[PDB]
């Protein structure tokens, strides 16, 4: 499917729990706690880069916020815990700035669902775009839907028609309407809720 729209104006839910990281996304799940891929948490802290909440071309900014620490899920699943230090730089709390979103539980295949994320960011200035397709396929904690997606949109949330949270993108394929995302068991959904901030 390739039926890509801007989010100019990222202050609304359930857009102002997506956030912003140099090469993808995130989404925020509780306190000072967002969910992304294991690489784009990494990689982020090589220059120890700010993560920005819900930037979007129209909207009034969220904050741009230092990383605390990041929790990898120990599996090969693509997933990974980033925590914020609540206070920005200037003095924005992410936690007034943000929304937490809602998990799923759960889709089925043929269910409707949105890529919210940064494709292609850092040559937009880091355009919002909300993305929608289908589920193909659910096996364990993988699943692939057909939501157009490109670079950008590593640990971009994949959200149901009640913009509940099932998963994240992980990769596309080939040379994209074919993505894989991470799908969150009540395994996976344990390990992130044990995990966020108290």
């Amino acid at each position: 499917e390739k039926n890509v729209k801007e989010i100019t104006d990222a202050t609304k839910e359930p857009y102002n729990s997506v956030v912003a990281f140099v090469g993808g996304t995130g989404v925020v799940v509780g306190k000072n706690t967002i969910v992304t891929n294991k690489h784009i948490a990494k990689s982020n802290d090589i220059f120890k880069n700010r993560v920005s909440a819900h930037h979007s071309s129209k909207g009034k900014g969220g904050g741009n916020y230092d990383v605390k620490d990041i929790v990898e899920y120990p599996g090969k699943e693509d997933l990974a815990i980033v925590h914020v230090h609540e206070t920005s730089t200037e003095g924005l709390n992410f936690n007034k700035n943000v929304s937490y979103t809602k998990f799923a539980d759960g889709a089925k295949v043929k269910d409707r669902i949105s890529v919210i994320g940064y494709p292609k960011g850092a040559q937009t200035k880091y355009k919002m775009f909300e993305s929608t397709g289908t589920i193909n396929h659910i096996s364990g904690t993988f699943m692939e839907f057909d939501a157009y997606a490109q670079p950008g949109n590593s640990g971009s949330p994949v959200l149901n028609s009640k913009h509940e949270l099932i998963g994240i993108l992980y990769a596309g394929s080939g040379k994209s309407e074919k993505n894989f995302g991470v799908y969150f068991t009540p395994q996976l959904k344990e390990f992130i809720q044990n995990n966020i901030e108290k």
